[PDB]
């Protein structure tokens, strides 16, 4: 329904490329309600404000990383209930445990297609009920 598809998304990346795709990707799926930060400060400053219902971040970033910034968004008490994907590099599992470990909603591995974020988003949806 429209009323569910107003999710508002915050994608949080230092690379500009990587917020484009997700951000796209998120517009084919019909999420228009995007918004982008560049690291874990930047992101925090924006998630503060509240209204948001969903949070994509990249692994690394200068300021505050993302492993750095879903410990600290799982430990605020407004904010420990945020869904939060986070996206990580192959050759490290180390990354998937951490982030399992940190209370991550799920991990998508780059590069990903459109199908796999796709995929990783809806089973997100399905455990929380949305």
């Amino acid at each position: 329904m429209r009323s569910d598809k107003e999710l508002k998304f915050l994608v949080v990346a230092d690379f500009s490329t990587m917020r484009r795709i997700v951000r796209n990707l998120l517009k084919e799926l019909g999420f228009n309600n995007v918004e982008e930060a560049e690291d874990g400060v930047d992101a925090l400053n924006k998630l503060q404000a509240g209204g948001y219902g969903f949070v994509i971040s990249d692994w690394n970033m200068p300021n505050m990383d993302g492993l750095e910034l879903l410990k600290t968004i799982r430990a605020d008490g407004a904010m420990s209930a945020l869904p939060v994907l986070m996206v990580t590099a192959e050759a490290k599992k180390e990354n998937i445990i951490a982030a399992a470990q940190a209370g991550a909603s799920g991990y998508v591995v780059k590069p990903f297609t459109a199908a796999t974020l796709e995929e990783k988003l809806n089973k997100i949806f399905e455990k929380l009920g949305m």
